[PDB]
């Protein structure tokens, strides 16, 4: 059994001691044993200072442009430097270069009592000094990365240790394994042999299938090595160190922990008996249970009892700790510092915290004192138990602070807060009272779990409707910015920004200059930054302290549902962390059991941050039960309706059906759906997207009818923002100076337009732009195959979100120049209608209806109450008030500039008619079961389209819904039939396609008269129907006394 030993065989020696009044140091560069000339060390040289600290130094370097410090003299380990000192004893500073740059990123500091011999070296990318050259040799072979993976209790995968004679796995529970003063590696260990990976783990982990495997006895005590450190170590016969990497054990932990541990129930749980605590951290050395006073006094300290076969910690108590606050105190090995670490966290399973969420709260969330009267029996007002009933889902994405952020009728100490819904006499809540009774079903909300970016100490914000003087207080950047100025006026922050408006532009980008010191200290966020999973956010609650925001949050619930009559949806993150490792104040889980909760870089350890931050593993099993046990709680506990997984492409297509299984047995008709993008993950597991997806039942949005009617796509910037206009914006026939869109293309977007009004199903058939028929599946969206779904309820189709530009904002930077205000209005409209009036479900953002503007910002997630006002009162739109962070929109200022100031900013005329127009849409969708047929099968059997084909008038868009004998039963008593008919073009069209076929204008549409999106549209006698540029008709065919013949599909 050799003795692992740091290569002291062939240590270099030292090329030159000091002597008097001088301090040598030496450069020890691993050369390469081919090493066959004296490397140039000519452009070496060393900075020399000697301030308050150090100034043993005699005459050092001036200048950091003066590289003659160049080296004594060199041998095959590298160069030295005999340095001039004025005194023996002290201390000097030097930064090692090879030029201008620094071989070292740290300052050094020779101290003479650390090194008697004033003799050190150092080595190229190190921050330590060592006192010989034999030292930093031996330093240069330590521990490094983390490339070595112990996927189960006895395999082991790591390249490092490929054909090596000697691999094992050595280990310390409490301290950093590496060569002791010797040189060599005297730490326990166990021998690893050579072996080949089992099915299991190939299965388990695809992407390191690959990775040389090694086993490990059967005998060897799992549970003991992952009480510390491990690490893998490479050698020769000899027992010389190649290599030394950390481990990564998320896999063993599974392996060893997981099945035991999915068994039990996790958080403060406090039943009949009292309470149990318990808490999964099957690495942890030690863990108590710390209780708090309300006033934040330590009451006790109890140390937890271990649970050896799950790895989990538990206690057990009296009912007395009910509204207790507590935090599970840790002693446990941290990876990434490689320290035993000792601190208090809060519980991952928090169901209550104390402000900003310092502490964790023991609570009971079925206590009739935390629900609003009436709480237990409320009902969901819309159904969704059948296809046919989830594709009547209209949904309206909504922000907490969006919504009453600004509504002076709404109370003062509601604003921004849940309990702004209940304010039945506000402009908003009556707004959306409206919205309701016409059409909107569901209210879908940002972020309102507990995110971490906004301080809930109200002392420590400031809000741009208070005082400047309150903001320089709170905010030292702006205490020490360019508006310094302001702290002593008596004006409020808003006010300011107003004033600042009128001198404003690309060449002086001021309202956004002090905006973005703002956004640091105020209450707005869009909080896409997980804190706690299954808390409410305290920032929205009057009382952020305890429990208070649990009723809060309810009395919203049932506000939107009950007075409202709409569903309820939340967003979720579960893909990602607000932050990981040992220090950081939002660091919950990967404190708590260290790099398991977090995917990792194979080689490096690093926590991966593809999501924006801090990745999750959610094909780790108990991240998986950690999400299905929080989905469960919001569901029966909050009575949500449906969920939106943010970047939900990021989790195993498995996971979310499994968690989709669960919670359909608390809620059968719960609706899961998310962003189904490709994330990359594909290597690793099957990914929950559009194309795995098909035929779940799990929800997409698609980005197909999207890009089409908006135009362009999320990327563009500069001039493409402009030349990309879409099927709403004109595309081919109403083109602005700069685009080159030919008319090809623009039907293009018209076939995608279509199949998406259709459901986007990839089986649907249809006659594309050429004449040539189609499967959904084969019509191109940038190389990948349009139609994706099997029903139209798995497809969420939109035209605005939270995310990008708004649609307004889109069609500003797309309008040809002549298209006058009252145009682009009908052209927000005529966008909205190809969603509204189509077949998948239909998603809107919060106040497309009021042509919402964020003066073109993309990316406004921390651009606080400013550029994402909605006004309420209908004075304007929000356009044009100031330019965009410059940060991420700074590229696109030429562009604003010249498109911005085309027409008039809409006012109260023009909102009311586009409330209008979208109230019209969203009442025609609800007025008839065939534009929301739900099941794939039968859109197939009644849906089809008119004037396609290369013979086709551009921008017209026509589909028939047949009603008819041929389409089988008849789903609506009042008609054979449905025509939609959207004239997305500046000219008149007729249709002759349904002469002598006696077709009505809607009722709904001929009440609106004038105001109608269908004003002026003339159904003549010989049939043939004329529509105005700009415009919607619902065209219908009348039932007689038995089912008529309707508008059977045609053949193809
Ligand atoms: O604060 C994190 C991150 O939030 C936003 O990005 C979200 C986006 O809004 C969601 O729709 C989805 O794409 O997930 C993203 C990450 O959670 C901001 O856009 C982004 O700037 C910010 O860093
Ligand atoms: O937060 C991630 C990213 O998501 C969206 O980008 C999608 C895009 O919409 C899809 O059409 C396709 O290109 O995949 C992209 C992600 O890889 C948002 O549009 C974007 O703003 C956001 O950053
Ligand atoms: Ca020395
Ligand atoms: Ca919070
Ligand atoms: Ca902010
Ligand atoms: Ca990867
Ligand atoms: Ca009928």
């Amino acid at each position: 059994d050799v003795v692992v030993r740091l290569p002291d065989v062939a240590v270099p020696g030292e090329a030159v001691q000091a002597s008097a009044r001088q301090a040598v140091i030496h450069l020890v560069d691993i050369a390469g044993i081919t090493s066959s000339t004296p490397a140039d060390y000519a452009t070496k040289n060393l900075y020399l200072w000697n301030n308050e600290t150090c100034d043993a130094l005699s005459a050092p370097v001036a200048d950091w442009n003066d590289v003659s410090t160049t080296p004594t003299g060199s041998d095959k380990y590298g160069p030295y430097w005999v340095i001039p000192l004025t005194k023996e004893s002290g201390c000097i500073n030097v930064i090692v270069r090879d030029g201008t740059n620094k071989l070292i990123d740290s300052d050094l500091r020779v101290s003479f009592s650390d090194f008697t011999d004033r003799t050190v070296s150092v080595i190229a990318g190190n921050s330590a000094v060592y006192d010989s050259r034999a030292d930093a040799f031996r330093a240069a072979f330590g521990v490094a990365l983390a490339d070595a993976h112990w996927v189960d209790k006895t395999t082991l995968l790591w390249p490092g240790g490929e054909n090596k004679p000697i691999v094992r796995l050595y280990y310390s529970h409490s301290s950093k394994v590496a060569a002791d003063s010797n040189g060599e590696f005297s730490d326990k260990y166990v021998k690893l042999t050579p072996t080949t990976v089992n099915q299991q783990v190939s299965m388990r982990f695809p992407h390191l299938a690959s990775y040389p495997a090694f086993k490990l006895p059967d005998d060897v005590n799992v549970d003991e090595l992952l009480q510390g450190e491990t690490v893998a170590i490479a050698a020769e016969s000899d027992g010389i160190l190649s290599s030394a990497t950390q481990v990564q054990t998320a896999g063993v932990l599974d392996d060893t922990y997981a099945a035991a541990a999915e068994a039990l129930s996790y958080g403060a749980q406090l039943t009949d008996s009292g309470v149990t605590f318990r808490v999964w951290a099957p690495t942890a050395q030690q863990v108590e249970l710390v209780i708090y006073s309300a006033d934040k006094k330590v009451i006790a300290s109890h140390p937890m009892t271990r649970d050896s076969a799950s790895g989990a910690w538990s206690w057990q108590g009296g009912s007395d700790l009910k509204g207790a606050f507590y935090r599970y105190a840790m002693t446990v090995y941290h990876p990434q510092s490689r320290k035993v670490e000792q601190y208090e966290v809060t519980d991952p399973y928090a169901h209550s915290l104390s402000t900003n969420s310092e502490y964790s709260q023991v609570v009971d969330l079925n206590d009739s004192a935390l629900k609003p009267e009436g709480w237990d029996g409320l009902t969901m007002p819309h159904a969704q138990k059948t296809k046919a009933d989830l594709a009547k889902m209209t949904i309206h994405e909504s922000h907490i602070r969006d919504l009453s952020a600004w509504d002076q009728t709404v109370p003062a100490e509601l604003r921004g807060k849940y309990l702004a819904l209940t304010a039945q006499e506000s402009n908003m809540v009556q707004h959306l009272k409206q919205l309701s009774a016409s059409g909107v079903t569901h209210i879908e909300l940002l972020p309102v779990f507990d995110l971490a970016t906004v301080n809930e100490f109200s002392d420590k914000v400031a809000d741009i409707q208070q005082p400047f003087s309150r903001l320089c207080e709170v905010n030292s950047a702006v205490k020490s910015s360019e508006f310094a100025g302001y702290c002593d006026s008596g004006s409020t922050v808003e006010e300011v920004l107003t004033q600042l408006k009128q001198n404003d532009s690309k060449d002086n980008p001021q309202v956004q200059a002090l905006n973005t010191l703002v956004a640091q200290t105020d209450s707005y966020n869009w909080g896409y930054d997980p804190f706690h999973y299954t808390v409410p956010e305290g920032s929205y609650a009057t009382d952020p302290e305890g429990t208070a925001r649990i009723k809060e949050f309810r009395t919203m619930i049932q506000a939107i549902k009950q007075d409202l009559g709409m569903n309820v949806i939340m967003d979720v993150v579960y893909n990602h962390t607000n932050a990981a490792g040992p220090t950081d104040r939002t660091s919950v889980l990967d404190k708590i059991v260290p790099w398991y909760y977090q995917r990792l870089n194979e080689t490096t350890g690093s926590v991966e941050s593809a999501t924006c931050c801090s990745d999750s593993a959610p094909e780790h099993r108990m991240f998986a039960k950690l999400i299905a046990d929080s989905l469960a709680v919001w569901t029966t506990d909050y009575k949500i309706d449906g969920f939106r997984f943010d970047l939900m492409l990021y989790h195993p297509k498995a996971q979310i059906l499994s968690a989709w299984e669960r919670i359909k047995a608390l809620n059968p008709d719960i609706y899961f759906f998310g962003e189904g993008w490709d994330s990359n993950q594909s290597d690793r597991f099957e990914i929950a997207s559009q194309i795995n997806l098909k035929g779940t039942g799990i929800g997409t949005f698609s980005d197909r009818l999207r890009d089409a009617v908006r135009g362009g796509g999320p990327f563009d910037s500069g001039d493409a923002l402009r030349q990309n206009q879409g099927v709403g914006s004109g595309a081919g026939v109403l083109p602005n100076e700069l685009t080159t869109l030919s008319d090809d293309q623009a039907r293009h977007l018209a076939d995608l337009t279509r199949l998406g009004m259709a459901g986007n199903l990839a089986d649907f058939v249809l006659i594309d732009k050429d004449g040539a028929v189609k499967r959904g599946s084969e019509i191109d969206y940038n190389g990948a195959p349009g139609g994706y779904a099997a029903d139209p309820t798995e497809v969420v189709n939109y035209v605005s979100k939270h995310d990008n530009q708004t649609l307004w904002d889109m069609i500003s930077y797309k309008a040809a120049q002549e298209a006058d205000l009252d145009t682009r209005v009908r052209m927000q409209a005529v966008s909205l209608a190809t969603v509204m009036l189509g077949q998948g479900i239909a998603f809107d953002q919060q106040g497309s209806e009021l042509l919402r503007s964020k003066s073109f910002t993309r990316d406004s997630y921390d651009s606080g109450d400013w550029f994402n006002r909605v006004d309420y009162s209908l004075q304007d739109n929000n356009y044009n008030v100031g330019m965009p962070r410059s940060s991420d929109d700074g590229s696109n200022y030429d562009i604003i500039a010249r498109v911005k100031d085309a027409v008039a900013t809409p006012g109260e005329t023009e909102l009311k008619q586009m409330t209008a127009f979208y109230q019209e849409l969203t009442a025609l969708r609800k007025s008839s079961p065939l534009f929301t047929l739900g099941d794939g099968a039968t859109v197939m059997k009644r849906v089809d389209f008119r004037n396609t084909g290369a013979d086709q008038q551009t921008g017209l868009l026509v589909m028939t819904i047949d009603d008819g004998m041929q389409a089988g039963a008849s789903l609506d008593s009042r008609v054979d039939g449905i025509v939609v008919a959207i004239n997305a073009a500046p000219e008149s069209r007729t249709l002759q396609d349904f002469a002598g076929t006696s077709l009505q204008l809607s009722a709904i549409q001929q009440a609106a008269g004038d105001r109608s999106l269908a004003s002026g549209v003339q159904v003549a006698a010989d049939g043939s129907v004329t529509l105005p540029a700009w415009s919607v008709a619902v065209l219908e065919l009348p039932q007689g006394e038995s089912q008529g013949a309707g508008l059977p599909v045609s053949s193809k």
